[PDB]
């Protein structure tokens, strides 16, 4: 009899439905059995961690990798420490790391890992020693060829540089073991800029469709939420691609574009220089160039979607619940034709709906086409893999042959979507397909048919 | 004293008697003793399968791996299941497997593998449960880095997964340990494309040497007999080139073009899917396209060769033995100055005797030139290359690269059987070094000499 | 108490004080924590090696492997079989090899190993049986992925192939453990022209920043010393890049052009056909094209310097102190602005001293500028990586493939040096940062960082 | 060939070379001599920087060392020593040593020591551990239960040994006697800190029935021990178990002798031992009974016990390294003394060794001083080890007595071995006690570059 793992039945639930929600068991009855298999995890391993503090004092920490599923790459996925950490918790993350992993088309399986220790307050002394004794039997079940962590909450460069750095002293091996390494030591060029950058990857992907290869980002007015690295990049490239970046926000306001134009490079580097020392956009519009008043209008407390007019697309990249079911209409009368996440769950599903419903209601170009975080977003998710890529070959791309490669592997999760909603919740003839159901499912169809093709079930 | 190993001992004789009559061992006749080195193999296993058929019984089977030689590169050759099976077989086809891979360049040692179970009249379920015992033996004598097998008779994409999966499971590695992989699980893009898209790159370079880089595929007319997935894809590459695909073939008979002109793709595809129908060309007649007896004639019981009129290329892609004596000297009265086995020993005996003394008896373009083999289609042997290429650095490359690469490839094979030729069996000025011979020498002298390097000889 | 090391110990302190002339340890007091703990290698493994000569009787020699320092990549550096050969001589050129290696840019950490073993005098069948004994051990701590041997003095392509073999015998894997190897197994294109490639290549890119970016080697005279395949190849990209070669020189004169004009590749293969028969410079004058008085001009006694008029850019790579501070003066009023060394230790310190001193007194494009052997001839370093790079995926690349890749890692060597200077010995404004203080300091922070991230000291 | 100095080793060869050839040994068997260039080099030195740090948490460096010298006779086996004047010149050389030393207990067990130069001297426990983590994180890589054994030394004690043991675990993933010297429930075997100062007397008692014909034993004898660790302490019970008495202990500072007659008691070496815990001197507990007692005992400062005692028939110096010179040596043949052997490493420096060689040869049978070397006499603590080795892989703990019986069987046959050994090739004249320093260096040279002949070392 099961234990009480509430974070990954309902993550197990939102996907049964989904499946059910669709075309794939009226076809293929059998893929109930490949669910039945691959959400028993193929391993936990579950270690005490000792570690001693500043004052030599003991501490003992719980330290866990689910590693779920290898069929389609080496296990690939997160490690997070904080407090909370628990398996049901890593079950949740492993789980949907599988198939968010596999709608990129990489060769990369699924799990997720980590401890309970409570990096805040602790000194950097106290957070090595710390990895070192996490490492020290993490590294038996890990490598470049079997399982290959990374970063996430409470693990960043620092720490991925401990755990790297004491892999090594037991293993004897420089190797893709970790990702979100430092550049020097095999991190990757065009990291920073992955998920800025994948995003617009994506939705270019999806204006050629819908246009039949007639139209791109050139011309194009967007509105863009954050300020951080995720809007930042995204920013750049609108601009690069000769389109126009229309809006940015911070918490506490907007910063629109007063008619017709854009954010130059030159000010979302000025914009990037105050995220850096944490200070809030109303700080900066009374200096130049900011106080131009013919070019900006800050506007407080508000999020930019019903201020910046008429507008082509749409990127939600500041928080969660960014976009409401009111915004996503104004948006609508506005004229967006795309929008996708930057932020994971930007858009409330009141806002999903109305999308979706919109694309229902219009057939072709016609339609406001929504993409879901987990396709548009996993540009982070796929410059790890050429982090691995170059760590094989020994070898540092450019920052442009990286690049490049990035928007293929977004193609490749926009076919996965596209083809896949196409096959399992086919719209009418003229009507776009929906990118959320088809990436809700794709992950899962490929894993399956992998695993059967494998004889994890039969 | 030695076992009786007909086929080995057969193969053996061959390579020697090609050796001996050749220029080799006047300039180095220490390499007579790799020879006797050489043809002892590095290792063998040979090991007891135990496996369930679907009533409950206890089955047994022979399992087999010959690993022949690793100095070019780690042991790469097919996994065979057929009641045949038995180690001198599997010497045979493994000591071949060492030069013929060795004649690519590429970085591929020599070996071959498999059992005496039969997967005629077995459930998938006998199938499956046969490869995963099979498996859990050839696992700790195999890796990527080790031994990489593939398939053969009785071993397919089916096989090739179950045996994959298995390997995973005990070895807790993914990994390019096998080919002729799943698309989604590691498989290269270009793999149904692989021999028929060969054998049209290495008839390119034919033509650019033979004419100085005057001529190409783009004008000529090319007659192919067989219409399975080589002939397919050979004709489609050659139509790319600017090429008429002037024929196709099957069993029952022949369909040519009428005149001038040439087969179209989408001709090529409408012939490909009544193929995978099961259906005979005589039975696609009676309707369009191929009712246009202005274009199409078909021909009941016959061959191509005959009735394509003035031909350039010719590319056996059907049979074994469907160019006799009579229809190689046509193809010389035909003007046909290229002639390459997409097939397996498509042309018989008299027709390579026949091509040779032609070749002798006219210098330059005059001669028709032929390419065996073992050189013109290791095109799905050069692709298994690229797939362990890309699995390696766990990304998939793009059908332009794949393909780009291919041609490279076979411009390797082409070389290495072209200059040990004017080396070892030179022809008189002015006129073309023999690519048969070429062929049965480059693959020993590169391996020998490779050898030597290493110590496994002095 | 530590054992009298003087080659180290002297090694050691020339690094300390070129860390000291800097303002490294006044920005980061922390990293002299550094230098203490990179400075004592990770590993040594000492061995006996026991083995048998032609008359059957028992030899001893020692082996060695220094495992110096293994952040930026596995261990890379030579071994050395030569009787003065002790731990503190391979502690000394392992110390500077991991420097040396993180100058590229490449992920190679530092090493260095051999044995007392004298090859003088003895046959290819002794050398083959020490070898195969000292791979018997040194096999169990090396590997594609630890650490990747190479040749120095004692070992080249004859041994490498002899210790890649006994290490396949044993570890039963095909890998890129050494570098070196044979072009059938394993080898790489652009081996032979690496260093003087490399060489100019570096000059290419010290140009490209000096003049903005709009002068290269087009149009430019350069001077180049020697007639080894150092210069030979120095000399050809030289020419393909639009530059005048307008001399090369033997230790006995020296070959020039008069007035304008420049050496042509043709002319350069007959200088290297007549320098593999082992004849002089002075002999082939006698005959065509070279007796034609008006394009060329023999100096006996001479080096180039004085001889060659106006000139632009000077590579001296022959032999050592072939460049006297009074001809660095000359070179300078003869309007020398660029020198490279692909000769180690080319420059003498005098030279040195003189090109550093009018950097500092002629801003800009005014300079001489000085480029020393560790940057400028880091090119078969580079192709080690590269070499490596390409037995990670089983697949060599093409000459220009390899050549384009060179060319970058020799930019990124640039880049190291200029930053590292600009950095920790930041020049007046308009003045050129030294690349030789450059290339002293870069490769120590690089490796110190590095370890900081990696937790080896805090 | 380059070749650095190591001064302490290369002198141990050359001396082995000298007592090998001073003997009928390389005209009987001239090939042997090959052996001699190939032993002498060993298998493998693994050297490995080890970073750790303090309780004020600032990083601090040391040199890792394990000299694995020959493995002909069986897995490596022999100490760590944690000192600030640890090289591999000195690792070699006490390696060098290790070889023979456990070629004579019988037992499969091969010849190396590794270390650091880490001193413990003013370090927490939290510092020695976190040293032995870090320490054991390379070294695991290179030992294992049947490759190399390592055991205590100087710097390394039960503590480090423990905290060694506790890496390899974490690490490997296997527990076995992969170290020996352990705690008793966690692979330990009794007697093991007994086992040197018995194994010493065991075999000296074995010296007394020979030289005497029979017709003596410890039973009556004087016998002046140096040192108060656990050997001298063992090796004084021992003796006073055996009907000998004992009339010297001592530490660095100063010696605590017998007056006239008696012996020391179990009770005294009990106290002196718990003194000894605290790490107390032998100059803090002369002041309070049963110490102050004058009639019994006199405590001397800054003294080695030899003159002091004044007539004594053994002489066991347990205390340190080159703790006996022809000075002393030479009192000892004045004191009427006529047997001696080391309980501590090396304890007699070549003067002595060459003045008891000397008087041995001389003086024809009881009026012999007969001197036993190190790598035959202080072999059982070495001996338990490989006991030690036999009950892990056994999986069982052994009594007392079961141990005890071995070790006495060990020591015997190394007794009968050397003795055996010289008398068949450095034969002594007519009465003269056969040398134990030539034959037991033969004895095990023999055993080792035998067992390498056949092994393909050398040919």
């Amino acid at each position: 009899n099961l234990p009480h793992e509430p974070e990954f039945e309902q993550a197990y639930k939102e996907l049964a439905s989904t499946l059910e929600n669709s075309t794939l068991f009226q076809k293929n009855p059998e893929y109930r059995k490949a669910l039945a298999v691959v959400s028993v995890p193929e391993r936990v391993i579950q270690f005490r961690v000792v570690w001693e503090d500043d004052a030599g004092n003991v501490q003992v920490n719980r330290g866990f990798r689910v590693q779920f599923n290898s069929a389609l790459g080496p296990y690939k996925g997160g490690l997070r420490f904080h407090p909370s950490v628990n398996l049901s918790i890593l079950k949740f993350l492993g789980f949907e790391q599988i198939f968010k992993n596999a709608l990129t088309g990489l060769n990369m399986g699924g799990g997720k890992g980590g401890s309970d220790f409570d990096p805040k307050g602790k000194s950097d002394n106290e957070i090595r020693r710390f990895c070192v004794s996490f490492m020290t039997e993490l590294c038996k079940h890990i490598g470049a060829d079997t399982d290959v962590p990374a970063g996430d909450i409470g693990v960043t460069g620092r720490e991925v540089g401990f755990l790297f750095g004491q892999y090594r002293k037991i293993r004897n091996q420089w190797e893709g073991v970790l990702t979100g390494k430092g550049g020097s030591w095999g991190g990757s060029l065009i990291r920073p800029e992955a998920t800025g950058y994948g995003v617009v990857y994506y939705v270019e992907h999806m204006i050629a469709h819908a246009t039949n290869g007639q139209e791109s980002f050139k011309g194009k007015r967007v509105a863009i939420s954050g300020s951080g690295n995720v809007a930042q990049y995204a920013a750049l490239k609108v601009i690069e691609l000769g389109g126009s970046v229309v809006s940015l926000s911070d918490s506490q306001g907007s910063l629109i574009i007063n008619g017709e134009g854009s954010f130059t490079p030159e000010e979302i580097e000025l914009i990037a220089q105050t995220k850096v020392e944490r200070k809030q956009l109303a700080s900066i519009v009374g200096a130049a160039p900011f106080s131009d008043a013919n070019k900006f209008k800050y506007i407080a407390g508000a999020r930019p979607w019903v201020h910046v007019g008429k507008v082509d697309v749409a990127l939600p990249s500041a928080t969660q619940n960014e976009i409401s079911g009111e915004e996503a209409q104004v948006l609508i009368n506005a004229g967006c034709k795309f929008i996708a996440e930057g932020s994971n769950m930007g858009c409330t599903q009141e806002a999903i709906d109305t999308f979706e419903a919109h694309r229902t209601a219009n057939a072709g170009a016609a339609a406001i086409w929504y993409a879901p975080g987990k396709a548009a977003n996993a540009g982070g998710v796929a410059v790890s893999g050429l982090e691995m890529a170059q760590n094989s070959a020994r070898l540092s791309w450019t920052s442009e042959e990286v690049d490049a490669r990035l928007k293929d592997i977004m193609r490749d999760c926009f076919k996965n979507g596209l083809e896949t909603a196409q096959e399992y919740a086919t719209p009418a003839e003229g009507v776009l397909p929906s990118l959320v159901t088809g990436s809700n499912i794709a992950g899962f169809t490929k894993v399956a048919a992998a695993m059967k093709d494998q004889g994890d079930w039969w």
